[PDB]
């Protein structure tokens, strides 16, 4: 479950990060809201085109942390706010995830995240 404020930050431009737990250390990678997609049941998706260690890390462990933010709403670090979130990841080359990310031309997979809980931080 997520606050309305989460969605409103996704609606805007910002950077996001995804800490993919695997085994040989979690890999806190980056992405842009302009590349992400939200689904119902608060499921979110990231287009994986070159998140390699993250591919191995999801394949070993579903555990992921996700930091999102925007440059259009003021937080603590400069005029940019965001949240720390947790969920289970799953790579898919199928579903409304892969369809709604198909709009890109460099996606190798839809890194689907089944978010569970958020807290506002930055
Ligand atoms: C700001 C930023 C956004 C990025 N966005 C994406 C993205 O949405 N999808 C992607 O596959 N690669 C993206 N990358 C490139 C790499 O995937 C990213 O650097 C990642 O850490 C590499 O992780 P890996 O060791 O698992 O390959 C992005 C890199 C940066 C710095």
């Amino acid at each position: 479950m997520l606050p309305g404020t989460f969605f409103e930050v996704l609606k805007n431009e910002g950077v996001v990060a995804i800490a993919t737990q695997g085994e040989d250390g979690p890999h806190l990678v980056n992405t842009w809201n302009s590349y992400l997609k939200v689904l119902d049941g608060n499921r979110i998706v990231v287009p994986v085109g070159g998140m390699h260690k993250t591919e191995a890390n999801v394949a070993r462990d579903e555990r992921v942390l996700m930091t999102l933010g925007s440059r259009k709403v003021a937080g603590r670090n400069g005029p940019g706010t965001g949240f720390l979130i947790r969920g289970s990841a799953a790579f898919r080359t199928d579903g409304p995830e892969f369809e709604a990310i198909a709009r890109f031309k460099w996606a190798r997979a839809a890194l689907v995240i089944t978010v569970v809980s958020a807290e506002q931080t930055l």
